């Protein structure tokens, strides 16, 4: 049974690190769509304060 | 010794369960500002002509 619950243990260990690790490519991957997002809102920001400039212009 | 192995695997299935939580907390966190990002870089860009517009007019 401990060696079936080492074995599950350990497939908790590998499922979970598994898992995180899926995490952390998925978090790299929002976290980069993210940075991709923000960095293309802030280009847009960026533009609507070049447009705010040449409004107040 | 199986036990103690299984409670370390255990412990990892919980720091990597913890780690699983905290990314996912993290990948949730992230992907809401993701979203909350697409919907900025989306409104950003809405307003990239809104502006663009405001310059044309």
């Amino acid at each position: 049974i401990i060696e079936s619950d080492l074995e599950r243990a350990e497939e908790r260990a590998e499922l979970s690190e598994g898992k995180c690790a899926e995490l952390e490519e998925e978090l790299k991957t929002v976290t980069n769509n993210l940075k991709s997002l923000e960095a293309q809102a802030e280009k847009y920001s960026q533009k609507e304060d070049r447009y705010e400039e040449e409004i107040k212009v």
